[PDB]
């Protein structure tokens, strides 16, 4: 059989607020998500990340679990408010929080697991939102994020060589400031575009800082993680084809074109007008080529139709139902997500050709439909999740070894069942079952499948 090169890395990914718990332990102060979960009606099951999988306290067991799975890497995020509680460049730094992550990283090193560290996975310190509105203030947000990044490079950089600045700015902007579904719960036809602009700049400043002051001595790389589905035109009409291109600009192009090519794409600039900020010449220069690798989070494929009424979506209609009624694939616990391996293959090729940077799939996973209602003995036989990974790893192998797309990493989402943001704990994404009443971890069959597949498909 075909095999990925020995240099290929695989493992699992997690996010701090989704698994840590211990929200006020060792000096941590609130993030906007802690605040958001205390707002009635925002979380489907009225839950929060107050406990989650108690992974801040159980960090050692989680590392041992990863090692037992034979992973080569582990992607996780740092809670900004554990490192600089209030978040700002002039606020007190929290040694205990820094030490917690340092110790965690050192254990990964001792176990031979490569750490992939996400600086920002949505948990902006609440103090910065109250102080200047977080990402809404260009100069303050850029300076504070850059300082935070610098502190992280100094604190962990001699052990970490793979950095991710932001996780899914599309989500941060659209869900957090466009429709208010995610923290901080803002709704506006202007803020999402402003936040996106400022994040692109904050990202670029952190990358320049890394390259100029840390890259040569630490020997690592830094990039951004962008989410994207594979998009297919609903039919062969010009309107459908154009709608698909427009949808891609609104989901991905508005982030990838500036960062990899040097400017915002044409359609979004025309549609948003003066609501889309303009980069200055110096900013364009700073942003262009500001990602060493292409971090990608992907889960499914969507059919695209022209005629949408939601500007946040780019005025398109997306779904998983074809004109003849056929569904794209197996249903998951979330309506928008269906199993469609071919789309993953097409997307990997598309990204390599379009942006010319090695792709690292920083998230790919599946939530079994109704799994939250199953007892552990039944949950472990996660047939649909195994099938999903079977289809997607096959697409990955074909994309690289056959097609020739440059893809160097794959991280399953997620290691453990955990807090799924606005969906609460109802949606289960783990390859490891977690009983929230005992915190017991029980590997699901999908974990065995992935361990075996990567062991057999990565050159020895």
């Amino acid at each position: 059989a075909a095999k990925l090169p020995k240099s290929f890395v695989w493992g699992y990914a997690t996010a701090a607020y989704q698994i840590e718990g211990s929200p006020d332990k060792d000096g941590r102060e609130p993030s906007i998500w802690d605040t958001f979960c205390k707002a009635p009606g925002k979380i489907a099951d009225g839950s929060s990340g107050d406990v989650a999988t108690d992974s801040y306290n159980r960090w050692r067991e989680d590392v041992q679990l990863l090692k037992s799975y034979g992973v080569k890497a582990y992607r996780f995020s740092l809670s900004w408010s554990r490192i600089i509680p209030k978040g700002g460049r002039s606020d007190p730094v929290n040694g205990a929080g820094i030490k917690h992550y340092r110790t965690l990283i050192e254990e990964l090193v001792k176990e031979g697991i490569t750490p992939f560290v996400t600086l920002y996975h949505w948990d902006l310190p609440q103090a910065l939102d109250d102080r200047y509105g977080g990402w809404l203030n260009k100069e303050e947000a850029i300076q504070d994020f850059t300082n935070y990044a610098k502190l992280c490079f100094e604190s962990f950089g001699d052990l970490v060589q793979n950095w991710i600045t932001f996780n899914e700015p599309w989500v941060i902007s659209v869900m957090g400031y466009g429709n208010g579904i995610f923290a901080p719960g803002h709704v506006s036809n202007t803020e999402p575009w402003i936040v996106s602009h400022h994040i692109i700049l904050a990202h670029a400043h952190a990358v320049k800082l890394y390259r100029d002051e840390f890259k040569e001595k630490q020997g690592g790389q830094i990039g951004i993680t962008l989410d994207s589905h594979w998009l297919i035109p609903y039919d062969d009409t010009d309107a459908s084809k154009e709608a698909t291109l427009r949808a891609m600009e609104f989901k991905l192009g508005r982030f990838a074109n500036p960062i990899y090519k040097g400017e915002y794409p044409p359609r979004i600039k025309k549609i948003l007008g003066d609501r889309l900020p303009e980069f200055t010449p110096e900013e364009i220069e700073l942003v262009k080529g500001s990602s060493d690798f292409f971090g990608l989070n992907t889960y499914t494929t969507h059919l695209v139709q022209d005629g949408g009424s939601d500007e946040l979506a780019g005025f398109v209609k997306t779904g998983h139902t074809r004109a003849d009624g056929t569904q794209l694939g197996t249903q998951s616990d979330m309506g928008w997500l269906q199993t469609y391996g071919p789309g993953f293959r097409w997307l990997l090729n598309y990204l390599w050709k379009a942006y010319d940077k090695p792709v690292y799939v920083t998230e790919n996973g599946f939530p079994v439909k109704g799994e939250n209602d199953l007892p552990v003995e039944q949950a472990v036989d996660d047939t649909d999740r195994q099938a999903y990974y079977r289809d997607y790893t096959e697409a990955l192998l074909q994309a690289v070894t056959e097609d020739g797309a440059d893809v160097r990493g794959y991280f399953g989402w997620s290691l453990l069942d955990n807090f799924e943001w606005a969906e609460g704990y109802k949606v289960r994404f783990g390859v490891t079952h977690v009983d929230y009443e005992t915190q017991k971890r029980t590997p699901k069959k999908s974990a065995e499948f992935l361990s075996r597949w990567f062991k057999e498909h990565i050159e020895e």
